[PDB]
């Protein structure tokens, strides 16, 4: 659902996988994945991947802020 302002969510603008590496996620170009730390570490942000369920670093630029909330 949605409470207040937290996790912020972002949309990949761009493709960028791991390869074993266990410091990257890994997803495609669209896939959501929900912000933890509100903070970014020195331009990369940390979050959740909406399939692995496992969360990893990514560059901010590889990311952008989603459009509006999604309650369900």
């Amino acid at each position: 659902g949605s409470s207040g302002s937290s996790g912020q969510k972002v949309k990949t603008i761009f493709p960028h996988t791991a390869g074993n590496n266990k410091t990257l996620l890994s997803f495609a170009q669209g896939d959501v994945l929900t912000l933890l730390i509100p903070e970014e570490k020195d331009g990369w942000l940390y979050g959740e991947h909406d399939t692995t369920k496992a969360r990893g670093w990514f560059p901010s630029s590889y990311t952008k802020l989603l459009s509006g909330p999604s309650s369900g």
